DNA sequence: TGTGCTCCGGGTCGTC
DNA sequence: GACGACCCGGAGCACA
DNA sequence: TGTGCTCCGGGTCGTC
DNA sequence: GACGACCCGGAGCACA
């Protein structure tokens, strides 16, 4: 049932892998290590010819995706001395002995070992067409069908699925040390362990580090490549319903007035045109929201096109511990706008693919601790209050303002504040920032299309 | 004829080494380089499988006396596909095409290619224990028969008589360089063109440079040890000609009465017996003395009992060009002593090994440039004179002088001359050197046995 | 007479 | 040692 | 309780 | 990668 290696030109079709109970003599190891260069295969096999009882020990071996050198050993009818040959060759790489090779342990600067395989829309069209934009079904799909046909996919053979439940063990201890953020060096530690149990083709240049999110996702799409509509589960998943909304309810009309009245003035390289409006409801967000604090306002959150997927899922989180604190001018925390083009900026759209949202979003304040400048420890100079407000130079007036479901529409039109920071850097807009998911209630969920005054 | 590389284990007895007319489709290559510690072999063959007409090309390679590693490649019935794979790893490691070997060219960082070969005393007794101790009989005895026990002495196979004669080449290559004296990186360039040339096991030992006069006595019985009384022969190329002495005929009596008398005072822990006493004639040496030339004298040389074959051979030299002019007090030329302890020590003689010989020799000096002090430029300040005599703070007086076949005797006791040096060393005796091989007639050879005072 | 330009092929180096 | 990459100069050539 | 001592066996390195 | 050498520490042991 494992088959000779086709390599070997000398015994292929004439003789078969000898084997001995539950013990088959065959096997495939692998060691790639990025700090080196390292990217090496080493096969090796027992050998007995179909019609006599000859005996040969096969060894392959070389980098990743070439054939390399060969040892063709003959043993002859000691077959007691083939298996000291095998197994002294497997404990020389492994540094396991073949007896425990069940319990198999990889040793660093020695070769893993390889388990080798030998063998209805059920949604309005308005949300079919987001959940399409928020996971990219295009892309998953001219991509999975990319992996269906890449023949340097297993240079090494079909792998088990118990090989491949190892590869999802070593992605994931680099997704969880990139969703961490830390590349200090533990970056490699666990890269090699993903292409060391996952053989891959790199010809002779050196291997790449996985770091990005778009980069984890071709290797799920990998994995998966290697083992209840689509659309309508995916919504499933984020544990969110997203609802249309009519182009004249009341909803609708202010969330429209919100959007284009306090569209900054100095953000007039676009304007925006709302496509589509949806309603948002989270599981148990409104059973954890701190309803009793005062100053509640519907304000705005923004992001990339491509990041919408994990806000709904998991909610809107803060940075990790690992503290990439370089932008939060005002610490870790949930930062919203009371204008809409602030949000809109962070969406970072492009002319072809014009189309980002704006999360709509009720958010109890509490009393607010105005700054002019930032303190990225201001969590901490709350002492009581419950949110923190950078001021700028512009904000919606109270004059204007209206209310809906009980939290406060800061209409626009905006107007200068007055406010000047003679120690550095004045703000343009508001920033309202919560330091606690508890205070925030994802209300609604724009679809925008953006307008772009230049045009190249 | 040429043999199946017995290291094939796959083709021995079950086929043969193609060959196409007078072309054979067998080699073996060899690299040494000292400097970088190389000691490489490279062998190449084709086969035929004697019943089929099945073809592959054998490839072994490692170090000199190693097996190493192996490549065995199938090429089936496509004879046309294993000349190119022959020819292409010939090219490859020899930088010379495969038609054109009988031109070969050996390049720098590349293989050597090697023609592997595929198949009653006529004398005195006096007489005869003196060359027995001037070519040391017994030593190039128990040693050419070491030789033709030596196992490792051919790692390679026999080699032909052709290639040996490039062994000769390659050893003379040193012998004149080191006849000549200079190690400037020259021996290198040599020594590794012999052990290419001549393959040694030196396992993973970095090769010798091959420097003393002994080595390379090692390496003639060596390649003789690959390929008309012999003392009477040994004789006959000295060119000169050694007659017995009777103990009491005139010339022993005196010859003796010179050795004895003028033995130095301060050459006290030893005393010496004349054993044997031998006559000089060397050919041509006769015809051209410079019997012109007054104060003739007869006056010794010694040296080690190692070199008096030389001395014998092409007579009394001078150092070469090369100059080592360290204790040539008075230039290079040729050094005599009217003390015979003085000479005596020159014949580096040992408790075991206890009789040196010494040369007396008659020494046409002419008018003697004396001088003090010493100066290795000395030949210059003859200024018309024809010898020069470092003075000794001793010497023979003339009073106690004696002339045979009419050059002067200078018989001791030696006596103070009261000679000093104020600005640095003064010579203990007298030193006579002239520059010119014509003004010395070897006319007597003593056997001396030494005897020493210390016991330990 | 040279200047581009590609294509081959050796030399060195890097990985196994 | 076995390959494969990589760098790089020279052969041959089209073009002006 | 440790101190010699040899013998084995891995780790590193060097040559092909 | 294949070997072979070489270095070196630890296991086992005799001995006091």
């Amino acid at each position: 049932k494992a088959p000779v290696d086709p390599e070997c030109t000398a015994k292929v079709g004439k003789a078969h892998v000898y084997c001995e109970g539950n013990d088959v003599y065959d096997v495939m190891l692998n060691q790639t290590n990025l700090q080196f260069n390292n990217n090496k295969y080493y096969l090796i096999q027992l050998l007995e010819d179909d019609a006599q009882r000859n005996f040969s020990v096969w060894m392959r071996w070389g980098r990743v995706g070439k054939m390399g050198q060969h040892s063709l050993v003959a043993c002859s009818g000691n077959l007691n001395k083939a298996k000291e040959i095998f197994q002294k060759k497997f404990l020389d790489k492994t540094k396991n002995n073949w007896e425990d090779r069940e319990k198999f342990e990889k040793v660093p600067g020695k070769y893993d070992m390889l388990q080798m395989d030998y063998a209805e829309s059920q949604l309005d069209l308005r949300v079919q067409e987001l959940i399409k934009l928020i996971c990219n079904v295009q892309a998953m799909e001219e991509m999975m069908m990319e992996m269906k046909y890449n023949t340097k996919k297993a240079p090494l053979g079909k792998l088990t699925v118990a090989q491949i439940k190892a590869g999802y063990q070593s992605l994931k201890k680099i997704e969880d040390c990139i969703r961490a953020g830390q590349h200090g060096r533990a970056l490699m530690e666990a890269c090699n362990e993903f292409y060391t149990r996952i053989p891959h083709d790199f010809g002779l240049r050196t291997p790449p580090l996985i770091r990005t999110q778009k980069e984890l996702s071709e290797k799920i799409q990998l994995l998966e490549a290697l083992g209840e509509h689509p659309l309508d589960q995916h919504y499933r998943n984020l544990h969110c319903a997203l609802r249309p909304l009519d182009h004249e309810s009341y909803e609708f009309k202010v969330i429209s007035q919100y959007l284009q009245s306090t569209h900054a003035p100095t953000h007039s390289d676009y304007t925006m045109t709302l496509l589509d409006l949806f309603e948002v409801e989270k599981d148990g967000e409104k059973e954890a929201f701190r309803e009793d604090l005062h100053n509640r306002m519907l304000l705005w959150h923004g992001s990339r096109m491509s990041n919408w997927v994990g806000i709904l899922s998991h909610g809107l989180r803060i940075a990790p511990p690992e503290a990439p604190i370089t932008g939060y001018m005002f610490g870790k925390g949930i930062y919203f706008a009371d204008m809409s083009s602030k949000s809109a900026n962070y969406c970072f759209a492009s002319r072809l693919k014009n189309t980002g949202l704006l999360l709509l979003s009720e958010v109890a304040l509490g009393q607010c601790n105005e700054l002019l400048e930032a303190n990225p420890k201001a969590e901490g100079l709350l002492q009581g209050k419950h949110s923190t407000k950078g001021l700028g130079k512009m904000a919606p007036s109270s004059a204007h303002f209206v209310t809906l479901n009980g939290s406060t529409v800061p209409l626009g039109p905006a107007s200068d504040t007055g406010i000047l920071n003679p120690d550095g850097y004045t703000l343009n807009y508001n920033e309202y920032i919560v330091y606690n998911p508890n205070q925030v209630r994802m209300r609604y969920l724009l679809k925008v299309q953006f307008n772009f005054l230049q045009l190249w």
